[PDB]
């Protein structure tokens, strides 16, 4: 989402 989430996971 928004590619927000994306880096909330990978981090």
């Amino acid at each position: 989402h928004a590619e927000g989430t994306f880096t909330s996971d990978f981090f």
